[PDB]
């Protein structure tokens, strides 16, 4: 029997509550035994979780790293007590790679790449002033999530990002944020898109904007990352534009590497990519149908 211990960052998103839910089926399915620590958005706390893993001898410690940075310590304990640790959807920046097996994650530049992409195709040369809704500070998939929506919009110089701020990931923090980039851009008139890293937040700037009488998806458009059933009912009613999906099943990769290594050493790629995809409204309805199969 292997057990597995998860530090899971917490449940900020529908779609991390989501990728939670998809651990525990997959962990159950495989007849492994999975312990899910919630590090309620704090660092300090998943590390607490992590070397309360190591001291009970859990076979294997996956970790959603909060923030890219201060992971060496911890990791340095695991690797001492010879405990194997799987990355899930965030990624970290050490010098030393062998400190873990894999990170299991979408391309998060990609991921703003393809919203940047479809913004450019969309206003077609006319402007448009961008308020920016970023994800936790230190993520690395907000930091590749602005990265990636930057470079696609560099040769449109018609685009402009003129407010960008955390919006936490999560939707009341959108919705905060937003109402204060509405309130200091003439009552929004002087938005034309938000860019959000992840739908949550640009579903709460979507209440923002439809409370101060504009037309979410019209008067500001919307492009965001993840996927969530939300975002799929908000084009269907008119109100969003632009979603790149992002698999909430990360720990399937990894428990699928770690069986492979515990069977016979083998070792995975130090990098798992999961596959991404632009969804515009066209298609919103089939994708919302595929989504409560998903995790959701
Ligand atoms: O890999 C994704 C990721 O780490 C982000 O965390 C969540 O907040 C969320 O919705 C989201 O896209």
């Amino acid at each position: 029997p292997l057990t597995v211990g998860f530090s899971q960052v917490g449940s900020e998103s529908g779609w991390r509550a989501a990728e939670t839910n998809v651990a525990k089926s997959e962990a159950e399915k495989r007849g492994i035994t999975l312990k899910i620590a919630d590090g309620q958005q704090k660092q300090e706390n998943q590390i607490k979780a992590v070397r309360s893993f190591v001291a009970q001898g859990v076979d294997a410690i996956f970790i959603a790293p909060v923030v890219a940075t201060g992971w060496e310590p911890v990791l340095k304990e695991a690797k001492d007590a010879e405990i194997p640790v799987f990355l899930l959807d965030r990624s970290i920046d050490v010098k030393d790679k062998s400190l873990y097996m894999t990170t299991v994650t979408a391309d998060n530049i990609l991921e703003g790449k393809l919203i940047g992409d479809w913004l450019v195709k969309e206003v077609n040369g006319k402007p448009c002033n961008v308020v920016e809704l970023q994800g936790t500070v230190g993520a690395s998939v907000a930091i590749d999530r602005k990265k990636g929506f930057a470079e696609a919009i560099k040769n449109a110089p018609n685009i402009k990002i003129i407010r960008s701020q955390s919006g936490d990931f999560t939707r009341s923090k959108g919705k905060e944020v937003m109402e204060s980039f509405i309130k200091a851009e003439n009552n929004g008139k002087n938005i034309c898109m938000v860019y959000a890293h992840n739908d949550d937040m640009v579903i709460g700037a979507i209440q923002a904007i439809k409370e101060a009488g504009l037309k979410p998806g019209k008067d500001i458009l919307t492009g965001s990352i993840d996927g969530v059933p939300d975002i799929y009912k908000a084009m269907m009613d008119g109100e969003a534009n632009a979603s790149v999906e992002l698999t909430p099943n990360m720990a399937g990769p990894a428990f699928d590497a770690l069986e492979k290594y515990k069977k016979d050493g083998t070792m995975p790629e130090k990098l798992t990519l999961t596959k991404s995809t632009l969804y515009l409204p066209d298609t919103a309805k089939e994708e919302l149908e595929k989504k409560k199969n998903m995790g959701y």
